[PDB]
């Protein structure tokens, strides 16, 4: 009887999951022995790492430090961005510098830091192989979180809740990937296997636009060829959707058609953009076609995004039982509860994929983080 | 009486109340016996940074990560970040992808922690003296001597007294106001960042006066420099706005300089303590000049004479900046300074 | 026999028309007196006068001094927008600037200093009534364009080509304007003349936005209801649209939800920014429904933009020899003749309306009328 | 030999090539009479700015607007843009939306001009002094004295003589090379925009060194002042990128101040014309150091005795700015030297 039932196990230990093992530390500081949270994290990969495809070593953050993984929800924990500072003795650094937006690596860091004060929350290198419910009057009164290791082994973890951060996926229409077609998150692990060359980037959104810039960087004498403020007040005030339930960068804008003027005005175009089918890859790239021009190059990036994992394999038995809308998908309480009924007692929360897809994501980890574990403990007691 | 505290403060503006902050985070952690008995006496009724209480709705040019805790422990309930998670604010400030908060915020924010640390002070109490506590020549420890708006006199023994009255205006030979806060066709005044008053002046005459940033804030407002300048080269043909604004000797006018056409404008500058100390201002080094010399600590430098500290926590140069004494280190200084006081408490003294 | 026929009469002398009434005078320069053509130009208004709508007294330009009447067909002009500084003595001043974007009103002050020089070349408060052809082997040899004065006596003008550059004309559903319902357009000659009170900005575009921003303004205590790089590239190259044929302000976006933002903070919002019908104007302002909220003010201005006078009227018999698409709208040649067939001798050439819209222009009037007269040049020989 | 022209210029780089320019426009709008005859003699045997004809590919921080014509006359077909108009770009410039272009289409503009103005200029002819032609110890006008590479000296009688040879490094004591332009473990250098050469330094240890904005370019570059910034900030942990960039005495190092670990790099001077001068050198107006003085209409001060002018067109103080000779006066102090020489043509003299 080694595994007794705790009250949440968790899938997946990046960024959203993390945020939640925070909540859990700090909610077991404040309540007694008693009204404890037992909470497990099962992380697949052997180690905490965020996203290792993005790592351009002197990018700066899209995004403004105070969304970190907990300050939205408790701006005086031991485990802001802060906080990390104090401790490396950068906070005056910092402070003085006089931005919102450090570099993408110290967030790296700082996320490394929290995991690791929270390594206790956490076994690595377990691959969730399913949810499978437990039942008794015909009610799931809690759940087997099942879990493989890199050895075969497997494991059982009771849990009243489930709690789903697995993070996300590589994408609409094109459903491939070889040795010279890649996305855009294979760049760094790719342009570190390559070696006067030639790119294409479809794509959209910052993350299309990062690729056509570095492909020309400190690199290439070759050819590549592409093809803020409205949600500082989107945002607006703190009600969101309870009234109603009742993708560019300045900077990177004028750089990149910088380098097409001064390449059109001085004739040595390393660039060429492009504004409006099949592929056929053989060996010498791709012979992949655009409404008629069946281009071919080296290789093909993309940028099309990311979208959450699928969860239905996951859930097995219950992925029936779960409500959905008038196209299958699943519906979301505003708890972050999936639909269920009241045939199973337990609940499975999702951070994440929730709604949207295509952002290389912090905007709201925080406080969904503290709000699914008071869902949890008001749903253990009055 | 009392018995002695390990501090007694003079004042209750931002300078004391950051140490207050920093007084109670310390008595938290550390066990009863390791308590820091602190007291605060504030002359006005009741707290207020702006006595005018009265103040604009621009931006403030310093980020809120200045405020009066932050960058000595970013893990507080008196952050400005705290402070509006306590309104519900938060949310919207964080999306609002601003570092400089409205000068309101910050005006509430203060009095917010003000309340907060209504215990360690007490209002009402002007603090006249610091007699010294002396067995054989040495001072042991002080007499803080008070009294409040009815005459009433009262003692605080204390081993530290800090010393954060805030400051004054500027002015040299001449000092009139028929200053750069009290707002015809002649005033007075001037200042480096004057020009601040000088750009809203517009929409009548008044009268006034690179190698910059490596490692950043470690050392005026180029907004509003360009304002000024676009307003200055917009006004081709047409003069100056609704006002005829300009920028030396005494229905009164003063000249200046070789030709030239009473509230006044500056800087500012510390208050001189020499009154409150009395017989211990001459316990003090002093620089070339006989001004008030301070150590690395924020210790008023006085003799072996005296074996407890005297602190100042309320800025001791000519800032020339209003709501910028924060930039400086009020939360870090503060710290310090509560630092250096339960040190001097438990060594056995060896020199 | 006082009206022999020109090379060509132009309707209008707003910008589109001076700018081609420019290249008249400079073509005329370096031909000899054989070769000179004979431009009249007619403009209804008494005197030149471009918008006299949108006098913000201290706004900036949202274009570039160098999109001026004349530099980007002959940037070595006497009437560029430099010339006219060196004549008021501001070049120096200006140059030092180290600005591209001048004020609105030196742009009208020159406008009107170029209008003046060339003032010979129009006639003002006639009012063409009508572009009739005259035939002869049912050939159209010439126009007689038919105007009237102010005081009822008609003319006429013959002329081998017309050229219409009207201007353009409020706006897609909505059909009507009484004492309590505007258009972007008339805010200033309205403004002065209302004098807590209640507006609404249905519109896009910054239009739009700049009613929201002076409604607040050095002015109301009241409500006020809401309801650059891209074409600097997109333009590319200079080859545009000939291989085939074979609405923001970053300053405004950040000063307006500033304004809702700090309101919100403290309270005292004088604005109310909205997001997502039959109207019913009372006395008491209007009752305009949304969906639902019939809601109700003093005032309700709009910005949906401007549309090109239609022609049709003006054209009489000649508006059914044009060639039409597929809807009835007018084609327009690459050269910007209306399509008329060899029935017709001479041209009827096109500024102003051509395709677009929506815009409160300038982007090529310079280029587009030199392109017209050296049409117009070459039609009249080898 | 030749009858006496208007003025002969000495050197044909950008100053120089202004002044031609200028002379041109003028001699079209007047009659064959008021014709200026202006010839201008450089000892390089082709035109060329920089004579390395191989420079960056970076933005200018001048506005294209100080073109070598545009200020005194922007009507001219000489402007950047005609330049632009004639090679089809000038539609793509203005889309782009800048005041600043590329540093090799101000260069390309360079030679284009100085094609169009092939006949006022002999290359490779190189002045090696003005003799003063007297009459009763006046002089009327001067011979300029020239060499070709092959010895064969040459005269110019000229009643005005023209001096746009430019500008020299500036460099104290020490001189060596094995400067700003010539480009390891230590090589040397300095300056205030030398900055700029900073910047790119990133991706071996070498060696280097308000009040405003009032009617403004009437008096260093913000976004690399930045640049710079965010480096070094940028570089906690890691040093200098790829280098060891740092900023007095002399397989060789020199030490610096108390404590310190061969190209050059400083600021520029104009070129001493005293040589050129020879005799009349003495009959030139000097100041408190007996440097050279120089009139409102850029003449050199000569006596009475000398009734032609000398004038300076190749800028005539210490600039410290390499591409902002023209941010200057070039255009406009071109036309104004040009003015003056028609005006002392026509005067029956009354002083
Ligand atoms: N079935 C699974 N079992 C255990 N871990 C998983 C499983 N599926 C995904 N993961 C892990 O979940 C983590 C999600 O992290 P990440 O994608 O960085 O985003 P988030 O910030 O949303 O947590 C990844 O580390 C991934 O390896
Ligand atoms: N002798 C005194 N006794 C008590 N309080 C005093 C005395 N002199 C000044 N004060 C008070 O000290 C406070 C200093 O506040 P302020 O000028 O805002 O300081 P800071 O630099 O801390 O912002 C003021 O509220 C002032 O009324
Ligand atoms: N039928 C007409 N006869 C004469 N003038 C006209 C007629 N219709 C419009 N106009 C005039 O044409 C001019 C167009 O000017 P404007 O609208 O400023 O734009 P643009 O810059 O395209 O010329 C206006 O001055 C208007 O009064
Ligand atoms: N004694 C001389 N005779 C003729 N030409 C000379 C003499 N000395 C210098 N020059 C030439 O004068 C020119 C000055 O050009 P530059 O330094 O570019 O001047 P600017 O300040 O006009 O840019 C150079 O081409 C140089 O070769």
């Amino acid at each position: 009887d080694s595994n007794p039932v705790r009250d949440l196990v968790g899938v997946g230990f990046g960024p959203s999951n993390l945020a939640l093992a925070i909540a859990v530390r700090e909610h077991n500081a404040q309540v007694g022995a008693g009204d404890q949270v037992d909470a497990r994290f099962l992380e697949s990969k052997p180690a905490f790492g965020w996203h290792r495809g993005m790592l351009i070593d002197d990018a700066t953050m899209q995004v403004s430090f105070l969304k970190d993984l907990v300050t939205q929800r408790n701006p005086a924990s031991e485990f802001s961005f802060l906080s990390y500072l104090h401790s490396k003795g950068r906070l005056v650094d910092f402070i003085n510098h006089k931005s919102l937006f450090p570099l993408r690596v110290e967030f790296h860091d700082y996320f490394e830091w929290a995991a690791s004060h929270l390594d206790d929350s956490v076994d690595y290198g377990v691959e969730v192989v399913g949810v499978e419910p437990v039942v008794r009057d015909g009610v799931v009164e809690h759940f087997d979180v099942v879990g493989r290791t890199a050895s075969g082994q497997e494991m059982t973890y009771p849990a009243r809740n489930v709690v789903l951060a697995t993070g996300l996926e590589p994408n609409p229409e094109g459903i491939t990937s070889g040795d010279r077609v890649w996305h855009n998150s294979e760049l760094l692990h790719r342009i570190e296997s390559l070696p006067d060359e030639r790119f294409v980037v479809v794509g959209a959104g910052q993350s299309a636009a990062e690729v056509v810039a570095h492909l020309h960087g400190r690199f290439q004498d070759a050819q590549v060829s592409a093809v803020d403020s409205p949600f500082a007040n989107r945002i607006f005030d703190p009600s969101a959707v309870d009234d109603f339930y009742t993708v560019v960068d300045l900077d990177l804008i004028n750089d990149l058609y910088r380098r097409v003027y001064q390449e059109k005005v001085l004739g040595r175009e390393r660039l060429r953009v492009l504004n409006t089918l099949e592929v056929v890859e053989t060996d010498t790239g791709v012979r992949v076609a655009v409404e008629k021009a069946l281009l071919e190059s080296d290789v093909v990036v993309y940028a099309t995004g990311y979208r959450p994992s699928d969860p239905t394999a996951l859930l097995g038995e219950l992925a029936e039982h779960c409500e959905r809308d008038d196209q299958g998908r699943y519906r979301v309480a505003r708890d972050y509860r999936l639909m269920t009924g009241s045939a199973v007692r337990g609940g499975i929360y999702l951070q994440g994929g929730t709604e949207h897809t295509h952002g290389i994501l912090l905007s709201n980890t925080a406080v969904r983080g503290g709000e699914i574990l008071r869902s949890i403990v008001d749903d253990r007691g009055t």
